[PDB]
């Protein structure tokens, strides 16, 4: 009414319908604790995505605060353009001894379209320098997000984001994506599903030529769409197929990165070895911006010959203050096993989800690690979808307006999707999975009552 | 310990020939205190850039570390994705406060680059909104900088950050520039070379169709190129031909806000209300990562209205510390009267470097309020260039090597351009201007003897 009034006015806020808030105050959160945020009422919630899939060790942290001072009254900003600081260089160090393979090479930006932007541009320009100038397109899958930077949008698989923007960068091709629950092949068989979802990358690669292909963008799990774990035998054949048509493979891990599903590289928990790796959001648990995007030495190479220079960079990427609480964070991650709480916890917050499994409205649950998606629907047995007037009634309106106000935050870009995500911070436990579940079961009764059946 | 190794391994530094660094040192800066950086063998340079045109009230600032500890401990991370927290609210709103006109709408970024995107995405969307649906090109100058995502590369105009990546997003057109020192007419006659150039971006929409065109994106004072004033008149022009067709200015302030020409937006310097403007680097000192598009309420009307939504964000946009960091930052200008000291000694920086041209490499001295470029050149008296073996032996190795060596800071991305740039901190005074001049004349002396005349 002050300052609900203040952010209407001034605060353009992302991925938002601005008139929600004509007659409505703007939610408006303003402290956070462990597991816990808190509105400027002083209601608290659940955060049940980590803010936006990004707080793993926990909001409050004392440590992680006084390692941006510390930091900032020594040096908050140098750029790394010709120049080291001595954060950048230990982090970039660390990522690389964390990540697989030969990925050694550490780019940083802020953001995880940022690094999307820079491993297309790579691709690019790795090609050319080793005489192949025509390699230019990517592959993504549908329903995927990728970011929002004109670039990386073009590799986004939401037409809703692209249409009012494009033309967009040429070259952005979709194959299908893996979600078994709705798969117009093959569902009931996994092996198949998984081999025929790899299998369109390279239909997609015959169709406009190998020798015109530099690269396949694909998430770990899948999260626009509602979370999309990746079949069995999927992530090897994917590997195959790069492998046999010289196109580089990026592991978009912005999500999935930093103990998400318990390891510090999500590739490594399905078994693959990507040429580049996006991340982003987790690498501060969000405390301050930072992502990158990390390389194989072997597409490096050419570039560090003689006179050659990858023309990009982002003032802020690679930030003093930003590679401080990186790596506090991280020492947060190996001093309390984070990554391994999550191996050791994600079977029962599974189980737990999964117990919604007997309300009619609950037709699938789905995810691995600490990410989830609860897919909501008319009918369980036909999988029947929502019209538009229930999805805004029902979706947008009830049932986003009832999971916040009985104490769970998991709605923000997504408020109108049935599929409900759920990305708590890491140092979650078996009470949190409970009292996720706790309000989700009376929430989705509630909502099965506002349908007519 | 020397982190070289540990740098060139892993460390993918910006806009660098990383091969440079196979053999020799990486420069390492570790602490700074003011006007100055220190590297890691404890040698003090002045910091002739603020780091890469960002460190506004200097190094050092505890006020600014310790508003980024207070603010992380209570909330460190919030998305403003359809949620708002009060730091970003503030912000927004003292931004729209300084901002001319109707300005008064903020959608933050973290980058310059992510904000450009917006701003373009924006003019598309409004585009549409407002039955306009072919409106969608860009109008910038040559040699202009305005980010490196692949819709901002786009709207930059150096070939040589662009060549390796084509195509990019369509509609991006370029017009002269406004380097009166190599006007091809009105060289001597800045009234008429600023009505000639404003002229050609009409000349520019007309050639492609103003039911086409979309947006013109102008920096204040043009840094790539190396820093071009406007000339008399020349925003007027603009103005008014953007009113005439229907097309959007943006003033891409990057670098020229936040004090950089003694104002907090730089189109107030110069008399202009653009439609939108683009900012991010010295809105927190750099201190911690954040920037903003700043957009008419015009604008916004449509996009406030019903069901339509900006599908567009950033993770980290708007950041809690960013924020409250940047709300600091600019106590300490309002306090401290930053802005007031530019316009009260621009006139003597000028002056002081303006003695430089009694050296007979040095072609020209130009800029704008604490932002200046020194042009070299082979022979003044026909402005002759430098070859490329004299680009690569004195100006890449010896000029850039001398002026860091001498005690100044002032190559990071540029180290092979023929002129030196320079915007300090804003606290800089007379005495740092004084030692500014002095190295640059040591330097400049000896780089004359290694040329062959």
């Amino acid at each position: 009414k002050d300052l609900s009034r203040t952010a209407y006015d001034h605060l353009w806020m992302h991925f938002t319908r601005m008139s929600s808030y004509e007659s409505a105050p703007v939610p408006t959160i303003v402290r956070g604790e462990g597991t816990y945020i808190f509105d400027d009422q002083g209601r608290r919630y659940l955060d049940g995505l980590a803010g936006l899939f990004v707080v793993q060790a926990g909001h409050g942290r004392t440590e992680l605060a006084e390692a941006a001072s510390k930091q900032a009254q020594d040096l908050a900003f140098f750029p790394i353009w010709s120049y080291a600081h001595p954060k950048a260089v230990e982090l970039a160090e660390r990522l690389a001894h964390e990540a697989p393979g030969d990925l050694n090479k550490v780019f940083f930006t802020t953001g995880g379209g940022e690094a999307v932007e820079t491993a297309w541009k790579l691709a690019k320009q790795y090609f050319k320098l080793t005489g192949k100038p025509t390699k230019h397109k990517v592959i993504s899958r549908a329903v995927a997000y990728h970011g929002t930077p004109q670039g990386a949008l073009s590799i986004t698989g939401l037409p809703a984001l692209k249409a009012p923007f494009e033309p967009l960068v040429p070259g952005a091709h979709k194959v299908p994506n893996t979600n078994i629950y709705r798969a117009p092949l093959f569902g009931d068989d996994p092996e198949a599903f998984g081999r025929w979802a790899a299998d369109q990358i390279e239909q997609q690669i015959l169709f406009e030529g190998p020798e015109t292909v530099a690269a396949v963008f694909l998430e770990p799990v899948q999260n626009a769409g509602g979370c999309f774990p990746p079949p069995p035998g999927y992530f090897q054949r994917v590997r195959e197929i790069c492998d046999q048509y010289d196109v580089l493979l990026v592991s978009d891990e912005v999500i999935c990165a930093f103990g998400r599903l318990g390891t510090t590289f999500a590739c490594d928990k399905f078994g693959y070895v990507p040429d580049m790796i996006t991340c982003a959001k987790g690498m501060t648990s969000g405390y301050s911006p930072i992502g990158a995007c990390i390389i194989s030495d072997r597409l490096a190479e050419p570039f560090y010959q003689g006179d050659n220079t990858f023309l990009h960079g982002y003032t802020f990427g690679g930030h003093p203050v930003s590679s401080a609480v990186a790596l506090a964070n991280l020492d947060i991650f190996d001093r309390e096993g984070l990554n391994q709480h999550v191996l050791d916890n994600e079977g029962t917050f599974f189980a737990t989800l999964q117990k919604l499994h007997d309300l009619p409205i609950v037709g699938d649950v789905r995810g691995n690690g600490f990410f989830y998606g609860i897919e909501l629907v008319k009918d369980k047995a036909t999988k029947e979808t929502f019209t538009e007037e229930e999805t805004e009634r029902v979706l947008y309106g009830f049932l986003s307006k009832a999971l916040f106000d009985n104490g769970l935050y998991c709605r923000a870009d997504d408020r109108g999707d049935p599929v409900i995500q759920l990305a708590p911070p890491l140092i979650s436990d078996q009470s949190t999975f409970d009292e996720i579940e706790g309000i989700l079961r009376t929430v989705l009764t509630e909502a099965w009552t506002k349908l007519h059946h």
